[PDB]
């Protein structure tokens, strides 16, 4: 298997946000307009997907990491990433 | 290979759909801001990405179902599952 | 591995985007309201990823596209595919 990305924007510079899981490790690259850099962003997956919105001065971003049959919901607010409530089932 | 999954959003709740191709079947986790349920969507994949847009009220999501060589799309237009119109080739 | 899928949208219409990745190449089939076509997007992946953004009359749309442990940036931003600047380290 090759490397798995996801990748999400917003705003009209934009931001980008693109994730690679490898070797069971998801890391994070961003783009606010004027070069590439390594973000925050570092936890485990094999496989990685993500959404995100923008609400006011607030980017949230939601990262979807997975390995095995675990999913774990990864969440940006503007301060801090921490793990959030979804579960795969009830 | 691990689960794989796909994540939609929209509104400024916002409302969440997390798609995840287990064992080939995709099932669907929703959030509308306040609880995660599951969702109707349950169809056969061993990937799947998805997109949405608002027009309206409705909720227009497409998510891409493939297993093997075979993409089948399917459409919620704001009541129902369909699968639509998407082919990978003519 | 099943093939392998991303997919974007904007507008109303709306105009939506699914690549493939299937047996190492990336392909790239359309939706601008009346019927799936083929698009010019053509180029190596086993794993693919893509966001995009609407300003003005132009679609911008970033590919994310990984063979190995490289990923490669695919930018159409209104008048061409071209690799862009992103890389996955400094």
């Amino acid at each position: 298997s090759s490397v798995q990305t996801a990748a999400t924007s917003w705003g009209t510079v934009p931001s980008i946000r693109v994730y690679t899981a490898n070797n069971g490790k998801i890391t994070e690259r961003c783009w606010d307009g004027k070069g590439w850099y390594t973000g925050a962003f570092n936890e485990p997956g094999d496989n990685v997907s993500v959404t995100s919105w923008l609400v006011g001065s607030a980017i949230h971003i939601r990262v979807y990491a997975s390995t095995g049959t675990t999913t774990t919901e990864w969440c940006w607010d503007g301060n801090g990433w921490t793990k959030g409530a979804y579960t795969a089932t009830n």
